[PDB]
């Protein structure tokens, strides 16, 4: 719990500021991609648009973030945006991927 409840907190002080991301959750709060290209934009601006972004296209947005990960900084694309836009994503799933992106961003 301390270290899921850490990581959470992570995220939101990484996003702080962004429009249309608000993380409560490991789950919902994903669902839309937003908060995954926040966590990218905040580290690397260079590779986001964010601006252009909007939280009614989930696979867009998810693809974006995952391929851009994928491509521009290694992270393997644990996820498919199919199963992440869904009502409820699997928490476990997120915290995995999320936690690649934490290790990578606070390390270097």
């Amino acid at each position: 719990k301390s270290a899921k409840d850490a990581l959470l907190l992570w995220c939101q002080m990484k996003t702080a500021g962004y429009p249309n991301v608000n993380i409560h959750n490991f789950t919902t709060s994903w669902r839309d991609g937003m908060a995954f290209n926040a966590l990218i934009h905040k580290h690397r601006p260079d590779l986001i648009d964010f601006d252009k972004l909007k939280k009614s296209n989930a696979h867009y947005n998810l693809q974006n973030a995952f391929n851009l990960a994928e491509q521009h900084l290694g992270l393997t694309k644990l996820l498919d945006p199919e199963d992440i836009s869904v009502d409820h994503p699997d928490e476990k799933s997120i915290i995995t991927y999320v936690v690649t992106y934490y290790h990578y961003f606070s390390k270097m």
